[PDB]
């Protein structure tokens, strides 16, 4: 057996006041996904802006979450990849240092590394921290693919890597994987997609869509772990709207845009090269977020 | 709406000397019969509908509506074509001839628009009067149709009960069942058969099945019966010989693995289709081993 | 080898009422020639080819041919199919009706392996005495018709002597002619006609040359001396109009431009094809009012 | 005021886990004599996403001095994902002498077109040298697109154009079509030629690491609008151009210069590695059959 981190996740915007990281309402947000059934909080991931955020003000909305969660189940799978693996073993010895339940690590983006060298990779991260490792594979940002190959040998070589979050669309690499390697956790990074990849034996979501609907992304993935397909399905057909245009301009633009327009927030900010949606996708995500029942604080 | 459904499989076409072997072709058909599958495709893409000719096309449907007579088994006629009036005068074929529907292929080569699409759809769907299934394979055609073209034939076409998806685009199946559940969506990519069925999916129509169509049937059976444990499990049993049937266009491999079987008597293709590569060939014999292959 | 390079164009199929206007088609050649193209395709796909039956492609070939027999334009038939019996055929017609040669696209919708390829081409090079060149254009076909493939077929077959190139894939055009500097690489892609001649290119088979003959052929022989300074300033003069050409699928623009200029008679396809939307109907319009469209 | 003509993106030496400043600094002296007009310290070919900004700021100094004395120019690697760090390496490069500097486009976060266009006007209203945009979809994961490329050239005097390595002639033709005023590079060696055909007026290339007077003499005779001649030598690097591409870049290229004997060590910075046996038999071989520059 492995020391696993499953369940409905967040991938955890980070709010800006003034430019500057908002701590306390980065804590109230937490405290929103605990008190709505989230089992797991990810602090400083892409949905995080982990590429505009400093390496100190990267580690403290580590800490900040893992004090939130503490005197709770809910577990903090920490934001720790880079596309430099001295960089990435950095983040997840703190991470390890500051009580971090476990770590994701996204692929090496921008510097297209073979699948030998993210194993290489991969197997540093691994055997430098004692916690579970959950692998983050997403194509599109990275320009790069954990191939099936890679993931299940990281799986079989590294005692602390359980898993992977797949963002890359291909449901016949799920397949792929859990009929290969059937003890690794499956772990949706495509809100749209949450229950087809629970259905097949995924473990859990890292998603976006709970910043915003934490009850309802915590009831399908909760609906689907008990084999309640047919609810969670039905949940995951109603997100599907929201599901996509939280996608319209490049996440997290639009989470944030609906966070703020939904008063969770109280500034609309982003630092560049991220910035505000157009006028017109403003609009459109006023419209959609409109047709869901949105938890308060 | 009056639908095709469940268990189907994609007729392969043998032949002999370059003609089409009309005997295998029954036998293989009944073979799919005795297997418990639902529906049979002949003449789609596995069954090579680009270099058969218009007359041997209608020979084959012919077969099949024949061979299936007597028994549970629906035809469902690959009837599709680039050029509409090809594929009305297909369809009209296939309905005078017996056949329960038609599969009809998004035009390839040529890239219609939207627009385009739309009106060739309700231009076959308006020639007869059987269900019609639409076919969605962007990676063969160069087209795609989209969820909202899908969606409008749906709703306008009274004969038009659903599509074939063969896009590897789980995405799409919940895009398209999400805003019109009434619709039936159907698997054209074995691989992925089982993950489709669970989003509410009501039949495949299965290139494997022409080797394992007792398992394919097993596992929409189950799928349909809300025995999701059991369709998994056969649907990662079958994961390698899935791919390995796509190790090379569809369908040399899966001619070649009726070939190694003794389904077939010769490995027979019509040009520009031909033999596997040798290591293609190798991997396909070795990963059929794992598997048990009924016979007549 | 013999050869048929220099500047080409993709005859459009004019239609009224839904038949082949031979009339308005030997018009639009006569207007070809007077404008210095060196030889026309008749019936690939920018004529349609999909929806055309076998007997109106014949014609349309022979009307090509008469046309430009008593001229120096060269008559390089569309010949293409993804049934090789069938591309067999139709290269025979054209050998046996005088065309100079033939154009072969890459078999589509049922995506043959290289080794397919080659024994397609193979069996339509030697079925004919005149000289074939390669159609490569994966956008459409599903396949591509890789360069170790294209440089054994010009090898091993005395009359396949280059391959017309609508891939968007310029590296590619590098790869072939640094390897077998001998073969002619011809454009299929109007926007990217310059570069692809400036590395050695020996002509283009054009789409917007049917609406601006002047303009390519003068592009093309500006390349052919060398002068590539003009070769490039017409390129980019004409990048508005390349561009436009396929705001929808070729060739419902290019009818469409051609409809606006005066040139035919009706704005007409054969479905699955259709009339643009009427926003890229002013699109179209709009841009080929910046230039000098020639008359009949 | 601009940088164009042949440039070399310059590979980062390492030797016991460091940047062996001493190695890298003799590689720069072997491109200036071999005809180079411009070297790129630390971009993609230089480990720029390994390398601490300390070390990317050292690198920048040694080409700054090496350069020194000489027509050759310094185009130093600036970009970054975050803005605040692609105006602060900016700002370095402007204050230690660079002559310009070459910005990627955002990776991995995937900034809208506006966020781009606001990525870049901060960069270039923070120095007043000229700044080259870079768009290498393929790593980036973003695309600049043409309209966003031609506005940033026209609302900033400084940016005075685009190293393309995107594969996509078409949209060369297309910038070069509505905006000929701008200095298109190119970033991807095995299409030079056909870019400089086009109107393209230099290269940044990977290949000149190993074989700097053959891409420096293609460029040259392009510019010359010796466009025969520059196609023979496109021509004639084919072979070598692709197998650098084999595996990712740089990964083939550091190899290739170990085998050729032009640095100590084949080392890399994880997540980066030494090549695949097959693959280090590949370069061995194609590079057997080019003559390659000493020092
Ligand atoms: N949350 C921690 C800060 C993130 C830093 C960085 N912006 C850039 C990372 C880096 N590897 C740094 C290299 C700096 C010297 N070239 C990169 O730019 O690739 C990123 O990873 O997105
Ligand atoms: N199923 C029996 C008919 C098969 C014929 C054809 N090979 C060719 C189809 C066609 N529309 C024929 C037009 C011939 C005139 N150019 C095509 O080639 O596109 C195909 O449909 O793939
Ligand atoms: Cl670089």
């Amino acid at each position: 057996d492995k020391n696993i981190i499953i369940g409905a996740m967040t991938a955890l915007i980070t709010p800006f006041k003034n430019g500057k990281v908002d701590e306390q309402s980065y804590a109230r947000l937490i405290k929103r996904q605990i008190e709505n059934g989230i089992d797991a909080v990810v602090p400083v991931g892409t949905t995080g802006e982990s590429a505009t955020l400093t390496h100190e003000e990267h580690r403290t909305c580590i800490e900040i979450a893992v004090e939130t969660c503490k005197g709770t189940k809910v577990k903090v799978l920490a934001g720790a990849g880079s596309n430099a693996t001295h960089e990435a073993v950095g983040l997840a010895k703190f991470a390890k240092e500051h009580g971090a339940d476990g770590i994701l690590s996204v692929a090496p983006f921008y510097n297209k590394p073979t699948q030998q060298g993210l194993y290489e990779h991969y197997k540093a991260i691994a055997q430098s921290v004692d916690i579970p490792v959950l692998l983050y594979n997403v194509p599109g940002r990275t320009g790069c693919e954990i191939s099936t190959d890679t993931i299940i040998k990281l799986f079989r070589d590294c005692e602390n890597i359980y898993g992977v979050k797949e963002a890359s669309g291909n449901i016949d690499k799920c397949v792929d994987l859990l009929a290969h390697e059937p003890r690794m956790m499956l772990i949706s990074g495509e809100d749209a997609i949450n229950y087809p990849i629970l259905s097949n034996g995924g473990k859990g979501v890292i998603s976006v869509t709970s910043n915003l609907l934490p009850d309802m992304i915590s009831a399908l993935t909760h609906f689907a772990l008990d084999e309640n397909y047919k609810e969670a399905k039905k949940i995951n057909d109603e997100l599907y709207n929201i599901n996509k245009i939280l996608f319209c301009e490049s996440n997290p633009i639009p989470i944030k845009t609906a966070m703020y327009l939904a008063g969770l927030i109280e500034s609309l900010e982003f630092r560049l090269p991220l910035c505000s949606p157009s006028k017109e996708n403003f609009a459109k995500i006023e419209e959609v977020m409109k047709k869901y029942k949105i938890k308060g604080f």
